[PDB]
């Protein structure tokens, strides 16, 4: 029941961009589409967006711009699945384009870190069936 061009994968639809835009754009597509930024809540789910996204930075729908970590729909941060690269999220401020880090990506070996919101990486929009 997916739309076309949608991957349809345990119950949810899945959109794959292959183009980029800074996390806040990428969310407003998503919501545009009925849809969301890819919320991971297991390995698995991990591993079909792996597969598909290939070794590119890709923006999920976490992020901690107005203080603790969030997924975009309501899904709970602390008890839920992370797999964050060791030694992220780190917030970091060295990239001296000002603030720290607040929008979660895979990175190109499917781990995940924290990176500037402003920062244009492609996406993965995802809808409940
Ligand atoms: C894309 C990527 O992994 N970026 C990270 C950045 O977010 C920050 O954690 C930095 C710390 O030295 O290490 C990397 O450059
Ligand atoms: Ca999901
Ligand atoms: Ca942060
Ligand atoms: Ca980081």
């Amino acid at each position: 029941c997916c739309p076309v061009n949608w991957v349809e994968h345990e119950r949810s639809c899945y959109w794959f961009s292959r183009s980029g835009k800074a996390w806040a754009d990428a969310d407003n597509y998503c919501r545009l589409e009925d849809a969301h930024l890819v919320v991971v809540t297991s390995w698995e789910e991990q591993k079909f967006v792996q597969h598909h996204i290939g070794p590119v930075n890709t923006w999920m729908g976490l992020h901690d711009q107005n203080g603790p970590w969030k997924w975009v729909d309501g899904t709970d941060y602390e008890t839920g699945f992370k797999n964050w690269r060791p030694e992220q999220p780190d917030d970091w401020y060295g990239h001296g384009l000002g603030g720290g880090e607040d929008c979660a990506h895979f990175t190109d070996d499917g781990r995940w870190n924290d990176d500037v919101c402003q920062r244009p990486y492609r996406w993965v929009c995802e809808t409940e069936l």
